[PDB]
């Protein structure tokens, strides 16, 4: 997380951490608890090539990474079959835990937005995670979960910004329709926050508008963060995750 | 170049090395001389973002990298307007030198192929460059120009292969029509060979079939090398390079 | 620490962690509390060149590094005047904290040995720290304090071992008299444990026999760990630390 | 070599490069040809531990490293038996080639100074090699042999300087009597130059006054280059190297 701050223990009860087996269960991507048994995340975090379930684990809301580990096995890795690369799109995936977690005030699910939700540009939203605090700048131990308020930005504005200082024809879409865009030159998600959630507060309720997907550097001018648009894939998500 | 050997100094007179300004003018991509004033390379080597032409220089055919440098400045960088990522396609670009170069039997242009050429499987083709000799394995100094004969395989065949061991739905094309694939578990190009040429001797004359574009590792099973198909972009090339 | 286990929370109340200012207050060496206002460590950890005291802080007993940080500023760095390199000897130093620390059953000083104490081979001694668990592999997060029992051996026995597989003449002392040696191929200290303590329970109480100083690799054949012999420098220590 | 220049092709005919086996015969230290069959170099380059002859090779004067390689096997590694570390002293070794070299005006032995030569402070001397051009700054390819004029300096003066900004007591020797020192804050040898020659022309004759041994940062204020004084070990050198 770039330009943010450590998050109070009572916020972001749905933030989760993905671990990969090695010398230790290292964090490699974030996720969000959208149902007692399901974690929503980015496809590029677990694909497009098939991974080994035994090498994957999920960690629920931890104030400081690795410190109070209680790793949970995964039962299924479901990646959108549309996915190949984050630039192409459909960067989204679902993880099915072996057991439903015991919902609590400290750790519980985030609410998916209704298929009609729009999330107007300018609206205050938040992105959270344990990613780098800046370009090639690792989150220092004790690894606190960070947060930062980023403004959503209309798809066409971002797509346009991405053409500024680039060779791609303006008529060629870079920021696609199944994508969402947020952040600025001082606030944004970073390497390590991938698959993490972008949440906004609407009717006095936190709805996940996006999933950290890709971009060009952390908090870079004319290169706002690109997130997988959640509303666009509700139907696919509901083919697995009970409503 | 993985596999293969050191190229005879009489071979590949069109092979060029693109250099980036830093501690020294380091090699970062390949390219080919197609006209006394033009170089063909991969768009991802110089884009999609606009870089400073002042920090770019071209080095003509060199048996050993950095040893006989005579850097040539660049006046224009023309990247196919449809490019954004090698996976999406249009991984091709043109470099106009500030002055025309003098050709000889040791250094001259490569012949582009007619729009009808397909380069069917079983076709003899070679790929050359100064890239790694294996995954995470740099070409050791004196950095000789390497070459390697690679087997050409039908797009369709390579597409299926790329779907093996992947979550990507079978009907979602990975290896696109504007692409070409060649190589196997022993022969292939590697990081640092990008933008370089893949040539095939057709009816006694070398034609450039493709440009080193991307893949998923070097000489990995079910992941053959992917090249930008030159025939697909002839019209674009001629809007800039004299016939 | 190689070949040990996480230390019980009630053990090694004198363990200290030295921190250097940078992206974050990183741990570079161990040390021990020998007085409410003094820390004993290795001179190579802070010398022979004078460093800025502002860039140095001390962390008292922590089960896991960085978790419960409560850094303490240092007012004085006193290095034995005869030190220049660990191999030559006198690898010992003292740190005077800016304020006295409150001692408790969980954090208090270690007892120094009587000038006559000669920890005979066969002495049950332990070494502790937050250093690597092997040659080239860092202690993984959450970085627990580790301990490991190590066998003490006669100086002359270790000295002869050091001459095995070396060109150094047999009569040229390698393991000096102001040094102590312990450990084998399965138990030893490592990079990051330097300055830390080696303690033996002698007649009911724990006495610090040495200061983790140097060696040739961690847990390597014929190259047992080398520690500064505390008894040798007792007089020097009392020139600065009260009773 | 820091603050130096690429050596002309006719200077330094005795400069040799030491190669260690791996992905390629990599340079790791310099040396000097003092006899048709003998190479002089620093003990620390090949000790104190016993190395395998098979893995070692010598390369005579090369304008650019790795370019015209003609690797010569070594028949015997002779390390001064008083040697353990460069700071302690006797940092000198002899390499015996399997075959005497056929000398020419372009490649030939350097002259050792007689036991009486002194090389007074402020003497015009040069150090050469292929080491770093600065602190942690590799010699960029094509790897030209560099040279720099360094001013010799009285032993007591260097020893004095090394004590400035250090805890070592003033009466404790750091720059010992079997060492010599040259250089300043702009010119000095660097990592990679080790074992290389320090030559001075006395009465129209180049004499090797020292062997690059150790120091504290390349061209650092008050930390001049320390070299193993050759005169001090003539007797040892002649126990093997015929006059
Ligand atoms: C996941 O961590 C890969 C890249 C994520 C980008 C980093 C820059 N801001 C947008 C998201
Ligand atoms: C350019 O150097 C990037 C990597 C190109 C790949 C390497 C493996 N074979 C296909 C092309
Ligand atoms: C301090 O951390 C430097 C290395 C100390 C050695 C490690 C191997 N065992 C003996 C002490
Ligand atoms: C050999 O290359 C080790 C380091 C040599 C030092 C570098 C700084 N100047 C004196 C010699």
């Amino acid at each position: 997380i770039v330009g943010g701050q450590e998050a109070p223990r009572s916020k972001w009860p749905w933030q989760v951490s993905l671990r990969v087996h090695g010398p230790y269960w290292m964090h490699f991507c974030g996720g969000s608890l959208i149902h007692p048994q399901w974690v929503l995340t980015a496809a590029h975090c677990v694909g497009p090539d098939v991974k080994d379930l035994a090498a994957l684990r999920v960690q629920l809301r931890e104030q400081h990474l690795y410190y109070q580990d209680q790793l949970l096995p995964v039962s299924r890795i479901i990646v959108h079959p549309q996915f190949y690369t984050a630039q192409i799109g459909a960067d989204i995936a679902l993880l099915e835990l072996e057991e439903p977690v015991k919902v609590s005030s400290h750790v519980h699910t985030v609410t998916l937005p209704p298929a009609s939700e729009t999330f107007p540009p300018g609206m205050p939203c938040w992105v959270t995670g344990w990613g780098d605090v800046d370009n090639d700048e690792r989150l220092p131990p004790p690894f606190p979960l960070k947060q930062v308020k980023v403004p959503i930005m209309e798809n066409h504005i971002c797509d346009a910004k991405y053409h500024l200082g680039a060779y791609t024809g303006d008529d060629v879409r870079i920021v696609r329709d199944d994508m969402l865009c947020a952040g600025n030159t001082r606030r944004d998600s970073c390497q390590g926050d991938s698959g993490g959630p972008l949440v906004c507060k609407v009717n006095g309720t936190w709805l996940q508008a996006g999933v950290v997907s890709w971009g060009e550097g952390c908090a870079q001018p004319n290169r706002p963060g690109i997130y997988t648009r959640v509303t666009y894939y509700l139907d696919w998500i509901h083919h697995y995750v009970p409503k």
